[PDB]
């Protein structure tokens, strides 16, 4: 790799597939027009035309090559060979059903019989995408087959006695769908828990890469999940990429990536970067062979608050007035002629965000190079066309463009190095407690990408909603405040930048969401609001769904919470604008979600809220049968 | 050498027995329950007992003796002179009111020749040069004369007063309650000024004469109009040890200096810690110990608290954090031999009582100046005791009634006129870096706000008529908000609003005590000061485990004065609040606001509906306007 004389695109030799145009974009695609307004009877069919367009593999052979070449990890010859088996199954049983069923007349026993011959199919065979030692390919595969599975299912609820069901078989479909949607997730978070950690140890920049894959081939269909059981929400991906420049780092554990590491990547979630510093430090030595350069801390600083950073590493001044803050220090040192300093230099770089109505960078080209025998190495840090830092090292060190077409540069950060990740994890929160992390270098930068449909809010710091949207959905971290003891969770399976735990045992937990109107909106439109939630306890006073506007306080829902392990979603009853006293002129508007103090027990998370109109929003599949008293088990009968 | 109290040879009379304590009390009384054409009558027995200026001479004795200032022969002569003329117009007009039969128009004329000889003399208190002493009989004057005022308006014809002469009193007493007010501030902020320029113990102390003798008195004017509220004094006291500070400016007092001193200002203290240095020559001659830093932790947010001056360790890894460092040093006879580095800390103890009562504090300089060291002492806890050779003698800090609320400092060697508009009650960090302090505070609160800052939580008593909420007792608050010195207001001060986006709020927990009747009828009492127009006023909530309650809409049209705005009845059944509830807040919110529209909140009275009234109106009755002059 020293050797090669390359440009180089993220640390690779070629430029890398643009998020777009991935072997499964047209599926998320598809699946947010069936989650916007679900075909009946037809449903199953356009998502198989697009898992396996014309009766082929193609495009599961397309996602495995994109997978393995980004991942630089390879499936054995003779795990293809059966893959391909367990494809041309599920194709030819897939194929037979839909025959039938799109014949103008046909036999409703028949396509009864025929549909469960897909359905066990798919529960037989998906224990092949789930290929120990592999789960990093395998991932992508099994998410897909997972996905062809429910929407089957879904299809065959809304069907009823068109395919020869019952009400007692429509309601064992029913519960089988709610038991499967909720294994599928646990069994998919298995696979990735297990390649995200193993690669944690490794290399964390071979961990980010996983992590980036996932973000786009496997996350934003989790959540097609989770909004499949309805009808007019809103399908919606705000996971951000990471890149990661400098030496390896490796040894990190889940938990210090969830109690520090994220959060340090995060920094403040609800706002957009103003500017970055680098703590840089040079080294010439008195023979002019030496020349080494060093990054030893990175502070990024955020649009606003209520979220404090500092330093992660240090911006300390070593080797050489504490009152005093220095900014840069050169130093040029002659010796008596009869390894020690001739030249060093000490400087605190700024790169700053320009101004503009569009005030993000796009792209970056950050690279570090040791040449052997280390004698040069050094750093260049260049955002977009401004140069921060072009290497001191007398040789050139190559390009090494960070970019993704349709995101923009949300973050910069570094990981700490040569200190223990395990610290402080209590006192890393959201707000009062300074976001920082002390370590005697870092030697690494890292580039955090969000997704273009979040630059509205990053530019505005509101939520601004056009009345021509069925559906909005907004993400618990692009918050306005948020009460103190609050932390910042990563839970990826949200196809967002993660969730709030709120654990205050005394005065409150609340958080605040500003939102505008955009002109010509219609505040007669009926509307309702999805809260998705985790409360694994009883809370007596359970959470409370609010509008403020400038005085005026509505109280839009009162949620039960009797304690469950999984995601909830409660549907607020239907409310206007009018209702609210919200125009297109307010700007002190904001929706709030509260609850008490809560015990360690207690401690609840909340992950999003959509926005939906009441004329195209519907719960197509309930959580509980509609006719039969319970679902059978899966035990012996 | 001879044991100190508050840097003095002499101890400080008890607060509580205190010349005016007499005339404080009779006044709470009063403005629970007024006695209509006895009020002014009882309040001159406690002015003037006996129809004699002896409680005048004993004030003005006791804050001569506290401020180390004399009035000159000549005018304690004058001042005799004006005591004699009040009382004797006074006791005529209280004589003839006070018999079974009188002729209305008689009262009347006496009356007025008992008012405008108040209003005549009156600026023979204002004594320029000497308004450090003057401003305690001022105040007392003042009392006087507002207190005729009152009982004149609640007599109306029965003192001689047609409506429209009624309303004429009224237009008086709302005029001279603000003037008066403004009268006392400029001869306080005169004297004060004036001290923080010279030494700013004295001026503390001259403060401290004002919290007992002056700002009580200030607040009773406030509450005169009404009746069924309750008088109340919060203002700490302040002690200062260690060397002369000086050439101090009121603004930096305000931008500055007093939040260092208040701290975590709802919260109580949990430790401070302080930056210690020793140093001794190798002749063993030079023993100098130096304070360089304070650094106060109170128990909770949302303030955050840094060092008052540095932590740092100056004369020797910035990744490991020191605590302590000895050095002995041995030279070639042919400088410092002995120097110890030490982050010291005093903590307060974890108790049903957690608050210290009493310090030992003392710095003393030995001339020629080889000698000079601290004493830090907390109770019956040493946490420093001088390795100077000479004994440093006691300076007991303590006051009867008061307990240790705040530990901080002043820095040295700095100008405090930075980072005023950063130095705020929460989200940046409460401190000021300087090269030392060689100075340590201790502010003294009085024993009525232990309650709150032992429990975080007003508790409120069914049988109490009224219940003050200092605005600074708070349990949370929003950005950008700022502590505001209202010393007229009796308490330790206000909260300023400035955050122009997201919104100005503040929540104050309350708690009801078992058997507290739900059912009586209550009412809010707000004061504030909006000099500018809100589009959307000031609303108060009460807030409940998910049960929110608007209790008033303040309209603000703009007002330059201290403004009451007094909710509609509500009963506590209304609220959903019961003595189980743990999460109920009354809470006051404004939208974002302009510089023009930066707000203050002094405090909330809580009162009884049934025994709460407003005796005299902000506006006339009959006649349209309060009368023009041309």
């Amino acid at each position: 790799n020293n050797m090669i004389n390359f440009p180089m695109y993220n640390g690779r030799l070629e430029p890398s597939l643009a998020p777009a145009l991935i072997a499964v974009a047209p599926i998320a695609k598809y699946l947010a027009t069936a989650l916007a307004k679900w075909a009946v009877k037809q449903g199953f069919a356009k998502l198989k035309s697009e898992i396996f367009p014309g009766n082929t593999p193609a495009t599961m052979d397309k996602v495995r090559i994109e997978v393995q070449t980004l991942l630089d990890q390879r499936l054995q010859d003779d795990r293809v060979k059966i893959l391909e088996g367990e494809y041309k199954g599920i194709i030819d049983v897939s194929k037979v059903f839909t025959d039938y069923v799109n014949q103008s007349k046909f036999e409703t026993g028949t396509a009864n019989r025929l549909f469960f011959d897909t359905s066990n199919q798919l529960i037989s065979r998906l224990p092949q995408f789930e290929i120990a030692g592999y789960e990093g390919v395998s991932i992508s595969l099994f998410t897909q087959m997972c996905t062809f599975h429910l929407g089957l299912l879904k299809d065959g609820i809304l069907a009823g006695s068109d395919w020869g069901f019952a009400p007692a078989d429509k309601d064992a479909l029913i519960c089988q769908f709610n038991r499967f949607v909720n294994e599928y997730n646990t069994r998919l978070m298995v696979l990735y828990s297990k390649e995200f950690g193993r690669l944690l140890a490794k290399n964390l920049n071979e961990a980010l890469n996983f992590r980036n894959m996932c973000s786009l081939y496997v996350f934003p269909f989790s959540e097609a999940w989770s909004l499949l059981r309805y009808e007019g929400t809103k399908l919606e991906n705000t996971l951000s990429l990471w890149n990661f420049v400098g030496e390896s780092i490796n040894n990190i554990s889940p938990n210090d990536w969830k109690g520090a590491l994220y959060k340090l990547l995060m920094g403040a979630p609800n706002q957009r970067l103003n500017n970055v510093k680098f703590n840089y430090s040079y080294f010439s030595d008195t023979q002019a062979t030496i020349h080494r350069e060093n990054i030893h801390g990175v502070l990024p600083t955020y649009n606003g608050g209520p979220t404090i950073t500092g330093w992660i590493g240090n911006g300390r001044f070593s080797g050489l007035s504490n009152e005093l803050e220095i900014t840069k220090i050169k130093q040029e040192i002659t010796y008596n002629d009869k390894i020690v300093p001739a030249a060093t230099r000490n400087e605190i770089l700024t790169a700053t965000v320009p101004t503009s109505a569009d005030p993000f960078f796009k792209t970056a080209d950050i690279n570090w190079k040791y040449f052997s025998p280390g004698l040069y190495s050094g750093w260049n840090i260049k955002f977009d066309d401004t140069v921060t830092l072009k290497s001191r090292v007398p040789s050139i060190i190559p390009s090494n463009i960070l970019k993704y077409d349709d995101y923009y540069i949300r973050a910069v950060s570094a990981c700490p190095k040569g200190v223990s990740l395990a610290y402080n994890h209590d006192f890393l929160t959201l707000t009062y407690n300074k976001l920082e992390y002390d370590a005697p270098t870092t030697q690494n930068i890292i580039v955090g990408f969000s997704p273009d449909n979040t630059k509205s809010f990053y530019r505005s710091n509101s939520h601004y909603l056009s009345t021509t949207d069925d559906a909005y959905v907004i993400p618990a971290l692009q918050f306005s405040t948020v009460s103190d003891r609050s932390f910042l969770e990563d839970t990826p399976d949200q196809a967002t930048d993660g969730s709030i735990k709120f654990t205050d045992t005394v005065l409150g937990n609340e958080a605040k969401y500003s939102i505008r109107l955009n002109t010509g909106f219609n505040t007669a439109t009926r509307y309702r609001l999805i809260i998705r939630f985790k409360a694994p306890a009883r809370l007596a006073a359970g959470i409370r769904v609010r509008s403020q506007n400038s005085g005026n306080n509505k109280l839009l829902g009162g949620i039960p919470v009797e304690g469950n392990s999984g995601w909830i979603d409660y549907i607020t009853d239907s409310f206007t604008f009018d209702d609210l006293g919200i125009t297109t002129s307010s700007t002190n508007a904001f929706f709030s979600i509260d609850s008490d103090g809560v015990n360690a027990s207690q401690q609840w998370y909340l992950s999003k809220l959509i926005l939906v109109k009441e004329s195209s929003f519907t719960t197509q599949i309930p959580l509980k049968p509609y006719v039969i008293v319970r679902c059978p088990d899966t035990f012996f009968v």
